[PDB]
């Protein structure tokens, strides 16, 4: 049963906004996923703390990037804390409002799309890259979920039924045609190194077979 819903206003205008403005420094967009990887392995490490058995859904904290050059997707992994059925509705959608209304200002004020992630909606950031984003995610006493949007106003949710995946969070990104350069080693790896140097969690490069 796909559920399909209508983005709220605000963020409809910021992802128009993201796929229509003429701006050349696109790979900015892997920062802001890996850092939101790692604000959600940050909160499942906390809270593990006052209740050790947050870790039965598997106890190996990291980020692996892996790239597919048949699929044209770059697909980003964590074992972060996950999200909830209401967080991919509702709440994560209502957070974004304010820092959304901010960001859209502070633009207007001299601002460059790069400093994104100071506002708390560097999620769709992805839409510099991708025509379609896919979010497989699962939560501890909760089921797991894929919700997806090719933006254009809507986005689905459902019940996930591929491979299940213990804990965590999965970002698949279809790239759009003439942004290919993000799935070579070379250019993944030039962009980690200026960009995400300083993460406080493995990350591992998936290397393509052909
Ligand atoms: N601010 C924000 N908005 C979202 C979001 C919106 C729609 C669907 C999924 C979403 N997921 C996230 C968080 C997130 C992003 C991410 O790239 C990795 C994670 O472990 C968690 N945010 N974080």
């Amino acid at each position: 049963e796909v559920e399909t819903f209508a983005f709220q206003a605000e963020i409809a205008q910021l992802m128009s906004l993201i796929i229509n403005t003429f701006y050349s420094n696109k790979e900015i967009f892997l920062r802001e996923l890996i850092s939101n990887s790692s604000d959600a392995l940050d909160k499942i490490r906390y809270e593990s703390l006052t209740d050790p058995s947050k870790l039965d859904s598997g106890k190996e904290l990291h980020i692996n990037l892996i790239p597919n050059k048949q699929d044209r997707t770059l697909t980003i992994v964590d074992t972060g804390i996950g999200m909830t059925k209401a967080d991919l509705i509702n709440n994560l959608g209502t957070i974004a409002k304010s820092g959304t209304k901010a960001f859209m200002e502070a633009l207007q004020a001299g601002a460059d799309i790069s400093m994104i992630g100071q506002f708390g909606v560097g999620f769709y950031s992805a839409y510099l890259v991708a025509e379609k984003v896919t979010v497989i995610t699962k939560h501890n006493d909760d089921e797991q979920y894929a919700w997806e949007s090719s933006a254009g106003g809507s986005f689905t949710v459902r019940t996930d039924t591929g491979e299940p995946m213990g804990r965590g969070t999965k970002v698949i990104l279809h790239l759009k045609e003439d942004q290919t350069e993000y799935l070579e080693e070379r250019r993944i790896k030039e962009i980690v190194k200026k960009h995400s140097q300083f993460i406080g969690y493995p990350i591992t490069l998936f290397v393509e077979k052909e």
